[PDB]
């Protein structure tokens, strides 16, 4: 009848869209997480250092959270299997603890009766979408685990997409700029699988690897080979940008770039892509909803074929908003 | 016949720990963290973000880490119980892990083959000592297992007591703006156990409990039932200091309190004290070994009787130092 | 007829005084900044990066600022004396440039045709108000030029009268943690009236003098002598906080103080001082438009005479609100 | 006889540029600034909140600075026609304001009797030079005022140098995450040549415009029309990395870049140009005396013909090495 849904780990990701779900309408029906009891969530949902405090009421009572009148189930599970989903009536859940990212890992939470997953993350085997680039192929019959990428793949792709359609990418090669995040460190500490991120997140620009670039080539298969990156850490607290150095088939002056995104933002990517042309910086992009702003004056052209193409995004906020509208897409397309 | 050390937890305390017993010819024979495996403790140490490389030469072989042609033994057990420090000939051992702070909990190393425990943090119930102020309380001969305080007690406690001794404190009330640090967390993130220590460190100026001002009267008894405090989390990471609101019995014009503290200086407490006149600001405290710079200049007084004292503290790298200092002081006590 | 105000200085303070001018229904009918062009206008004021996009519409044209359809004047003058206050109607100035403080020195907008002066920050000689305290010592036959006190006076100033009317302050020092501001520098440069204020205002803590708990002892006389203090600033933007250590009167259980902040709070200083129990930190006060906000939870008592007070501001937003309910509460006694 | 120096502009390169001369030690004669009067000169010095305290003594006596033992003259100038070089004899003039960029500007220290000027940065007009690139086209009979580049230029065209002669540039294209420095802003102010370098430094990723990856083509002029770039300014104060995204003539695996860079590193470009594998991040190169610091690992390839190559600088340590450098430089070069 109507989209139900369930949230696995109230972190940045889950809290945001649970945001999202509320300013869009859609009803969410449970949270679980371990380390957050219902009266600790009320807090951590109301009050937000990056995004300001919820427009709204934000209470507890009888083991349940409630935003503006809406009553949430709250459950304090360790694992995706001992989570309740049939106590909530078999609701799409999101899974946003960043520890279980395989279809393996994801499908106990199908066991424990969710109808759907939509993990937060790129996976390893979960088929991956990027709304606005690939979204249509999404199979309601035979897809129960998908992921929604990652930040970086949803500012990317959509830009990547215009451009190649338009001018033909012969090779690219992306760094993002990217804010810090919580598995990063206030002080030296130990990152064993990757030993840079253990570095002061405050203190330092980290580089870092990241398969982002490459995912946009799987959700794009025609860029298959010609695109990868990497990506900076650096100390802000959230938003990031997209720096794709690209080499193109077809003469791409600038200004004709600029008419591309410009139409492509006004019509088939409304809502994913936007265009600007004012002197922004990172703060001015907190709390906006889209995938991907490319940034006219912040690009830089060697001539008609090589060209240096920038885009924003807010990697919290655009993010969990492209959950919701992945959610609300699938559950549309569910009714097959 | 020497003393020799042994390192639980080798994060910021302990690898600081671990250089100021190099630049004061402390043997290390043994490190144990669980998270840091030799080549990695190679890496850790060489390279720090707040306090520079290592002067000096770091590597690893045959499971061992080697600063400057001295070999250390690497083990890798996540509890004191499971720890061989029999191996190495039952050293003193820093406790510097944050999670073993009773007497009980800490008594697993002297069953593991310790000789001596010192707990880099406060204790429920151990003993507890403040170089410059009350080590000549221990006793060799009934106290295994004791604490070094916190940072914020080591600068307090040496002021205090010059305070005291010269003017008699009536009461005190303390603020430490201070330095993030490990347990606070990159980006708002669960923090159960005090709600706004898991709010971006980065971002905000955060209110904290702390024991340390009464830590002070367990020190200087005398004292008792006239200090307490709290403290502030800020965005540097490293660095504090002591803001000491106090009533004076004796008159105390401002002259007089800074002929108190470079007396006490220059003598008594040379090495643990200092005093500045220097219009100074916390990153000139980088790498500084005293527990106590008083800022002359910053301080203020409504009168003769009622005034506001500040003192600096590298709550890393100090304190670091009179851990080193207090294993020194212990071995050549235990030698009766 | 209507209040209208003119903004010399369109800083931090002169911009946000636009915000809350718009946010109040006040008409504001010319700006003057040296540095800052019409179109440059609508860039500063559009997007802020502490406060987030202008929520409404902002354009230029004809040599004019149009914010919400409200057409506002620009000039362009470096001089109080040069600047045309006479064309747009003897409006309300406010004097927020930072460099024209006296009486004599703000008198030159006068004699340009301005009404009244309010200086955004404390002067050596212009008579100070801090709403909520006393405003209603303003006398609209004798008072051409006055001073709105300084973002801290205005936290400390309704807490201590609170305070002291309750239960008597014999001594207070207070210290406030307070965000960077605009002069200070990004990285160690001159300041040679203050040698410390030029250090790195993101890397450091930085002892400033301040004037502003000695000015409380001006809008609330009986306090003469009892009140001093210092401040910290830290790398923060935007958001402050006050910590009052005081010697009390009468006995103050914390409990009673308590009460007496949530009954100022809910009655003779509603909107000027709020009351809070949650778990706050300093980005929770971000577009606050109170003067002071009460942190129950934060402060400390030693004894019922012997107390530690904590209390936020925004020390940008809300000061920009109390100017301009200082000069509608200016206007409505102008009419007398 | 000797090498003798003047600062004019003891700013972060004026200061990093009297401790490099003391290092190595050349004689530095006489400091010029307006704003730092001898005693303030000593605090800015003895000081500093990225570099540490000066290692040796500093002290002011007759008008004089005096480190080490060194006395240094200590004007007060505000033009460069008005300083007093002369008196100290014809010293080589490093101009580090920031404002005397063009030939013509520079000269009235050269009619103001200095010998030489080096300008710290990019010139308009006056020829540039980079150390380890094109030092050997100075011409002593010819060319009183030159450029020392920036900090950008210094750490790209000793990389591009080794891959251009190596493999052949085909065309490049830079992104440099750069360090905030003193002409950017704590808070959002006025940036009327460059709207974005107004917005708060400690707050955002700002992007701006840089010439120093085109200056690379006037330095090595067969790269001319092959190179240009753009930069991002981050919330860090020292430190910047270059990320250059290059298309190669020949094939160019990784490997065979790696041994080109180490084998330049080891050889004609010792001391410029550096070579790690070690997993960095900018504040490991605090301090770092080094152009350019590549760094193997964070480095990715596309395909063997094109690469994205990352390349560390202190852009105020070492530029000011390099300043010192290019001095000794053309003295030795000016006895012809
Ligand atoms: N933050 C971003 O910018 C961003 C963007 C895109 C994708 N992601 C991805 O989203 C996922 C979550 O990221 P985040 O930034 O919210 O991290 P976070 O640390 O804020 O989220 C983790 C939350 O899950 C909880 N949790 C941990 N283990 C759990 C378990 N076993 N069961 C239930 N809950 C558990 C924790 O309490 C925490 O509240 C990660 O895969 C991350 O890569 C993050
Ligand atoms: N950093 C300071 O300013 C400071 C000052 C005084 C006291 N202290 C105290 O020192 C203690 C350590 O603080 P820190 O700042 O070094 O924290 P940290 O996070 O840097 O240190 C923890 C280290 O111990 C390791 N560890 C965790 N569990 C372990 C276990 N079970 N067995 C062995 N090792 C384990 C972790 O890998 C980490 O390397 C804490 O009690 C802290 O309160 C810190
Ligand atoms: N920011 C705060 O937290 C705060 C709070 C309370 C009071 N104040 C006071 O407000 C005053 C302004 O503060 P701010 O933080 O907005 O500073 P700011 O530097 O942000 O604003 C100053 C503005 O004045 C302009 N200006 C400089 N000289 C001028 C002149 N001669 N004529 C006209 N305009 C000129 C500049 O262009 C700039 O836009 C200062 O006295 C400050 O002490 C600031
Ligand atoms: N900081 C870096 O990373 C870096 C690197 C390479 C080049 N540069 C260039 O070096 C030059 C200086 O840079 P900075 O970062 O040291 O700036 P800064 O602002 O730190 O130093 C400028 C100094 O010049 C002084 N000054 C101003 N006007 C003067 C005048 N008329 N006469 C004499 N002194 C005057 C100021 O008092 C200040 O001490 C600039 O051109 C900058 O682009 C900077």
């Amino acid at each position: 009848r109507e989209l139900t849904v369930g949230i696995n780990g109230f972190g940045r990701i889950g809290r945001l869209v649970l945001r999202a779900c509320m300013e869009k309408g859609v009803k969410v029906v449970a949270v679980n997480d371990p380390f957050i009891d219902p009266e600790y969530m009320v807090y951590m949902f109301k009050y937000d250092s990056t995004h300001g405090r919820y427009k709204g009421s934000v209470e507890f009572r009888n083991g349940q959270l409630v935003v503006d009148n809406h009553e949430i189930s709250v459950y304090q599970c360790k694992e995706p299997k001992q989570i309740p989903w049939r106590a909530v009536g078999s609701p799409y859940v999101v899974e946003s603890t960043g520890v279980y990212l395989s279809i393996q890992a994801a499908s106990d939470h199908i066991s424990a009766g969710a109808q759907r997953v939509v993990i937060s993350a790129p996976s390893p085997d979960a088929p991956m979408f990027v709304m606005g680039v690939n979204e249509n192929d999404y199979n309601p019959g035979s897809m129960n685990i998908v992921s929604n990428a990652s930040c970086t793949t949803n500012c990317l792709a959509p830009l990547a997409k215009v451009i190649h359609e338009r001018f033909g990418i012969v090779e690219g090669l992306m760094t993002t700029v990217h804010s810090y995040t919580a598995t990063q460190k206030t002080v030296d500490g130990p990152s064993r699988k990757a030993w840079r991120d253990g570095r002061g997140a405050h203190q330092n620009i980290i580089p870092a690897s990241t398969g982002a670039a490459k995912a946009v080539t799987k959700v794009i298969p025609e860029l298959k080979g010609k695109l990868t990156g990497m990506a900076f850490r650096v100390p802000t607290p959230d938003v990031s940008v997209v720096d794709l150095t690209c080499r193109l088939a077809q003469p791409a002056p600038y200004s004709a770039i600029k008419e591309a995104v410009k139409a492509a933002a006004k019509g088939p990517m409304a809502g994913i892509l936007a265009y600007t042309e004012d002197e922004v910086v990172s703060t001015d992009f907190l709390g906006d909803t889209h995938s991907s702003i490319f940034d006219a004056k912040a690009g830089i052209a060697l001539n008609d074929n090589f060209v240096k193409l920038i885009s924003w995004y807010d990697n919290e906020y655009g993010y969990s908003h492209r959950v919701v509208d992945l959610l609300r897409y699938m559950f549309s397309r569910d009714a097959e």
